[PDB]
């Protein structure tokens, strides 16, 4: 019994008005939950949340030196204003700067992104489309699932990249931590194709255990993106996982 599904976070949708899919795994007790299993293993694009094997491969080839390289803005202003200055991992990685990302794709090229994906088992491993935008328009799908058999491995330093690599991504997705814990996380946002989608996967730290979890949810607007966190923070604290 590894899977469970429970139907009472579906509310936390409904007050919100909205549809979508919550992953926990307890990595303790090797046990998972959602409130839908079906689709828990139906695969979208991951959009940004690609950004973490995007940032691994660049790192293991030299692409990116360390997490403080400074990439340069290009000087085209774009819609977005945090994406028109410079950055470096850290902060192209909070501010989902996709033109920095496009430039890693471009240096890593299509047939070592492609090997790398294999060894990844990172979802269908299909990188058919355009080189520097395939997983925003292209042909790779992941499903909420197979985003936390991803990121377990990257937990544990199981992929097949430096240890070094998977320690630097690690630090640049923190996103939160006080005294009560941890999140490491990435958002993405799917607009490309349809469904609009939003995605939260990462894990929660705690003293003596960590959550993994893995949502997306339909996601019309860019007005409703903060929900992506809210929702999972109150599946998050029906479970207490976190106050
Ligand atoms: O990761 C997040 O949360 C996040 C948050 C955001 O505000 C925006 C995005 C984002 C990432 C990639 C694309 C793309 O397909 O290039 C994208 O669409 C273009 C676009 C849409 C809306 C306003 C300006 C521009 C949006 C992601």
């Amino acid at each position: 019994k590894e899977w469970q599904e429970n139907k009472s976070w579906n509310a936390h949708f409904t007050e919100h008005k909205s549809q979508g899919v919550v992953v926990l795994w307890n990595e303790n007790k090797q046990q998972g939950f959602t409130n839908n299993l079906k689709r828990a293993n139906q695969a979208f694009l991951p959009a940004s949340t690609f950004k973490i094997p995007n940032s691994l491969i660049a790192l293991d080839l030299g692409v990116v030196k360390d997490e403080h390289q400074v990439f340069k803005w290009d000087g085209q202003t774009r819609d977005i204003a945090t994406w028109n200055r410079d950055h470096n991992l850290i902060t192209a990685m909070k501010y989902s700067v996709v033109p920095v990302y496009q430039e890693f794709a471009r240096q890593i090229g299509e047939a070592r992104m492609s090997k790398m994906l294999h060894a990844f088992d990172y979802g269908n491993e299909d990188i058919s489309g355009n080189v520097d935008s395939f997983w925003l328009d292209g042909g790779i799908r992941i499903s909420a699932t197979e985003q936390i058999s991803f990121l377990r491995k990257l937990y544990h330093n199981k992929l097949h990249v430096s240890e070094r690599s998977q320690r630097i991504v690690k630090q640049a997705m923190l996103t939160e931590a006080n005294g009560d814990y941890i999140i490491r996380a990435k958002t993405g946002y799917s607009t490309r194709i349809e469904p609009k989608i939003g995605w939260w996967v990462g894990w929660v730290e705690l003293d003596d255990n960590v959550w993994f979890f893995a949502m997306n949810m339909d996601m019309p607007t860019s007005d409703g993106l903060g929900l992506r966190q809210a929702i999972t923070k109150e599946v998050l604290k029906q479970e207490k996982i976190i106050p």
